[PDB]
RNA sequence: GCUGAAAGCAUCUAAGCACGAAACUUGCCCCGAGAUGAGUUCUCCCUGACCCUGGUCCUGAAGGAACGUUGAAGAC
């Protein structure tokens, strides 16, 4: 359900989709072929993965005019990628896949540019720094909200407005060496037990060293500085 | 970081020294010997008889406790 059919809506959505000709594009949903039909002409190669056999066949006979694609169904939960291929990966809209496809795109792949259509709640929640999954997400990639998708766009019109989000990778840090410490850092931070990670000298002087005014509103860069101070204090 | 071989160079170290993190312990203030590992110092008081060899008598110290007038001490 919830498919976008109007070609005007498809064009207006693709207005924010920045895919180039020399990119292979992988997937997470073909739908009724409204978007993959334009996708096969925009980019070089398309990997159409669909969990519905009908939908696979309707994409096939909708795309018989093109040979620059291939279709392959490996439950997204188990599918895998060309660790040695540069690929903008475009995908679709899932149920919730709780850091399930998120891990597939930030932890189980080297995807350089990712586009999602999500529910406005997940657009605003997962952005906030009060959730740990956000912290492991911001560990090496960045998010930008390109646009908000109206709810009537889809065909069993949903109840909640959607939004378009963009993922790009900016890593180089706890790589593999202080990762187990970064994980040790995050869960103790989000669960708010300070004594396990700081005494009181450190807990107070780190905030002023990081320029912290209120603990109820935190940005990312000063959290990074706080983690650097933690590493300095704990060798 | 200085010197220096091990190991004809070299090097903060193997011999030594000098530093050094809004980090640690002290340096500031308070509780604290039920710390059963129960600590230390100063001062004061008790120097009878009998039978028996467990029974009586005489003696009541230093201090504490209780009552009253009460507190800028306090729910009791």
């Amino acid at each position: 359900q919830n498919f976008i059919t109007s070609k005007h809506n498809i064009d207006k959505i693709m207005t924010n989709i920045r895919l180039n000709e020399h990119d292979n594009i992988f997937e997470i949903g073909s739908g009724k072929g409204h978007f993959t039909l334009e996708l096969v002409q925009r980019c070089n190669f398309v990997t159409a993965i669909e969990i519905d056999h009908k939908l696979c066949k309707t994409t096939e006979n909708k795309l018989v005019d093109h040979d620059n694609f291939q279709v392959l169904n490996k439950d997204i939960l188990q599918f895998k990628f060309p660790k040695n291929q540069s690929y903008k990966i475009f995908g679709n809209i899932p149920y919730n896949i709780s850091t399930d496809i998120i891990r597939k795109i930030v932890f189980d792949s080297i995807a350089d540019e990712i586009y999602l259509i999500v529910e406005y709640g997940f657009a605003k929640r997962l952005l906030n720094t009060k959730r740990s999954l956000a912290l492991f997400l911001m560990a090496e990639v960045d998010i930008s909200i390109l646009s908000m998708v109206p709810r009537e766009y889809f065909h069993p019109k949903p109840k909640v407005n959607s939004s378009l989000i963009r993922l790009n990778r900016k890593k180089s840090r706890i790589s593999h060496k202080d990762k187990q410490k970064y994980n040790y850092f995050v869960m103790k931070w989000v669960n708010k037990e300070y004594k396990k990670i700081f005494t009181k000298n450190q807990f107070n002087n780190s905030l002023k060293h990081a320029g912290i005014d209120d603990l109820n509103n935190i940005s990312f860069e000063q959290f990074l500085s706080l983690f650097n101070s933690y590493k300095l204090f704990n060798k």
